[PDB]
């Protein structure tokens, strides 16, 4: 027999029966988990990934070029130092700077934001290709970082400098060191060196870098920019979780007011999701803009650590790329489990909010 009006129309929206919302529930959280803490086939953290391989590549790409060792000084006075983009072993290159013209905007890079750069690019780079970059929600592994660099001072005096730095492989913390080395560019814009000579450095060459590279800047930018709040939102997503509907017979623990929070928090997950993808889409719309200019024939190209490559990316943006185009693609195909689950908490909502459930 029938035990009431609220408790009639309950057990009708649980036989959208109670199954149907756990599955949807199912769905959004496997899908929550993938993208928040998988790799692999997280659109998520391979956006993340491509925005941090790509300023990686950036800085081997183009970075060698770059003027740095002006006079902050007033004269010009001594700025002889040199950094060495090395490994722990001391294997690897180093650049001169110092070597003059008044660092400032549009001309040259003083030491200290060279030393910045440098420091930044170390951290990075020892972190993306020992450690790997932690899921996007880990706190990461501790990782070490070196950073040696010699200056010349007196005369018959040198300074060898060895940073060690402890550090984290966190997304937040490498997309600092990301940011730094391409806020420093894109706001200072230091003149290229001129001078195989890459295509840009001969249409290049004695200009502002920002010429030549205006729309590599501002690509790599957003995607940092973007790559920040897909790390965000998906950490805010980690935080709403649906729960499964437990006791579907039990509509005390499945009152009316108990199911419309739960559509809440249904919607709110998918409408994340929904947002971690296109943030993630838009981060690959711009590695395209990226890649397809001046750095096309080189940004994400390789040819041990012993090896001079400057100028060729060797920073993993192909790789990384294709596995966020496989997984972007992934997610866009479970966008049915999505609209499913969104209708039915619309349902579940728009049900629960006429007669018998409140007065009308």
């Amino acid at each position: 027999q029938k035990l009431s009006d609220t408790y009639e129309q309950l057990s009708r929206l649980l036989t959208t029966s109670a199954q149907a919302i756990n599955q949807a529930v199912n769905n959004l959280n496997e899908r929550a988990k993938t993208l928040a803490g998988g790799t692999t086939n997280s659109p998520a953290y391979q956006a993340t990934l491509l925005a941090l391989r790509s300023v990686l590549g950036l800085w081997n790409s183009m970075g060698y070029a770059v003027i740095c060792g002006g006079y902050t000084k007033s004269p010009g006075e001594n700025n002889q130092k040199d950094f060495h983009y090395t490994d722990e072993n001391g294997n690897g290159t180093t650049i001169n700077c110092g070597g003059t013209l008044k660092a400032d905007k549009n001309v040259s890079l003083s030491i200290e934001q060279y030393e910045k750069i440098h420091e930044a690019y170390q951290i990075l780079s020892k972190a993306l290709k020992q450690a790997g970059l932690a899921p996007l929600n880990s706190k990461g592994e501790k990782l070490e970082a070196h950073v040696t660099t010699s200056k010349y001072q007196q005369d018959n005096q040198t300074k060898t400098t060895t940073s060690v730095i402890d550090t984290t492989n966190d997304a937040q913390n490498l997309l600092t060191q990301a940011q730094t080395i391409v806020n420093t560019l894109k706001d200072y814009c230091p003149i290229l060196i001129a001078k195989n000579t890459p295509s840009w450095q001969t249409a290049g060459g004695g200009k502002n870098s920002c010429a030549t590279f205006g729309a590599e800047f501002s690509a790599a930018s957003d995607m940092i920019n973007n790559a920040q709040k897909i790390v965000q939102e998906t950490q805010q997503l980690s935080a709403n979780q649906p729960k499964n509907i437990t006791q579907p017979h039990n509509l005390n623990l499945n009152s009316p007011s108990s199911l419309t929070a739960l559509a809440q928090k249904m919607l709110k997950n998918a409408q994340s999701q929904a947002e971690i993808l296109k943030l993630a889409n838009q981060v690959e719309s711009d590695f395209n803009k990226l890649s397809s200019g001046h750095l096309k024939d080189y940004i994400g190209k390789c040819d041990q650590n012993q090896k001079n490559n400057w100028g060729n990316g060797c920073a993993g943006v192909e790789e990384t790329q294709s596995l966020l185009k496989t997984s972007a693609a992934d997610f866009n195909n479970q966008t049915p489990q999505i609209n499913q689950a969104q209708n039915l908490a619309n349902t579940l909502i728009q049900e629960l909010g006429n007669n018998p459930f409140r007065n009308m």
